[PDB]
């Protein structure tokens, strides 16, 4: 292999990136997108704010651009995300009771129908759980609809799209902890009762030098419930600026994550949350942190690149 795409292809797994379709007009960004990944997810273009800016009025141009990119380059398309407490328009927050439930159901139905046969897998529900266990405490869905909204969303997604893989996705669930235990309980319950659910996403927004040692064990216990697993939003952030020590640790960390996936037969692959440090979401949220991705801000491969290639078995 001479590319990460070749390494993942050869391993029989997915290696994906989060796309901003506006950056396709930057040729260096597009060149790396085209050659280094076999899967694409929309970083933002398929979220609720980007797709349904007023009630039952849809704006699919940006999401269509991502889908067309996937089809034109022969990449798998991953859908992110139907139901999420963040990036939720005010019009939806202003609804309550059955009117809010109906807005959720309609959003799920219209977006899944629109992309049916193009999107292969959906994050149907994103970030439902709380650090420390139990349900998220600042969610319009949890607050307005209670526990049952997750099952409602999954059943509605399956009613719209009979074949797509339907995933639940979360962060800080890479290790075995109260949060991943709550997620595990739900997955086991859904499978037991025949609620549509095919996959679990592990965002893997990690900090340099802090990869959970029980990541593989955790992925495996989920796979053993009868679902696929995936690393969905990988990045590994450090204090900026980078130096040799930090870049070496980061490379080792990327290798640990990709190896954990390789070691679980039903781990579909790894998606990184962007291409270049130039555009990473990290510095805006975490002051003085960054350099989290595989390419630096001038599109040079970082040591993480060779580590990913090695971990895929190339
Ligand atoms: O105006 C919008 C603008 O809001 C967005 S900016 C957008 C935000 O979403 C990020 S993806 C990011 C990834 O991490 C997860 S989990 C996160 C991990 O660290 C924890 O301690 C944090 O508290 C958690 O939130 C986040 O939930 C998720 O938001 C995108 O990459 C950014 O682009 O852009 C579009 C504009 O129209």
């Amino acid at each position: 292999a001479t590319t990460l795409k070749e390494a993942a292809d050869g391993a029989g797994r997915d290696f994906g990136f989060a796309l901003d379709p506006n950056r396709l007009s930057e040729a260096q960004y597009k060149a790396i997108a085209d050659s280094e990944f076999n899967l694409v997810v929309a970083e933002n273009a398929m979220k609720w704010d980007a797709t349904e800016p007023s009630q039952n009025s849809f704006s699919f141009g940006a999401g269509d651009r991502v889908a067309s990119y996937a089809a034109d380059t022969g990449k798998e398309l991953y859908g992110h995300t139907l139901v999420w407490h963040s990036q939720l328009p005010d019009w939806a927050k202003n609804l309550n009771g059955s009117a809010f439930e109906s807005a959720m159901v309609n959003h799920v139905t219209k977006v899944a129908d629109h992309f049916e046969g193009k999107v292969a897998s959906w994050d149907v529900v994103n970030e439902a759980f709380a650090d420390g266990g139990g349900r998220r405490q600042d969610s319009a869905f949890q607050q307005k609809l209670g526990n049952g909204y997750i099952e409602t969303a999954f059943r509605a997604a399956r009613a719209a799209d009979p074949t797509a893989k339907l995933c639940i996705n979360d962060y800080n669930v890479e290790g075995i902890n109260a949060k991943s235990n709550s997620l595990y309980d739900l997955v086991k319950d859904f499978k037991a009762r025949g609620v549509p659910l095919d996959c679990v996403g592990f965002q893997s927004h990690l900090i340099v030098g802090q990869v959970p040692g029980d990541f593989r064990q955790n992925l495996q216990r989920f796979a053993d419930l009868g679902v696929d697993v995936r690393i969905t939003e990988l990045d590994i952030r450090m204090r900026t600026p980078s130096d040799a020590t930090k870049l070496a640790t980061q490379a080792a960390d990327y290798k640990k994550v990709v190896q954990a996936c390789m070691q679980v037969t039903r781990c579909q692959g790894v998606t990184v949350w962007g291409i270049t440090d130039k555009y990473s979401w990290v510095p805006d949220v975490f002051p003085g942190e960054g350099a989290a991705l595989v390419w630096d801000a001038s599109y040079a491969k970082k040591p993480a690149y060779a580590a990913v290639m090695e971990a895929f078995g190339a």
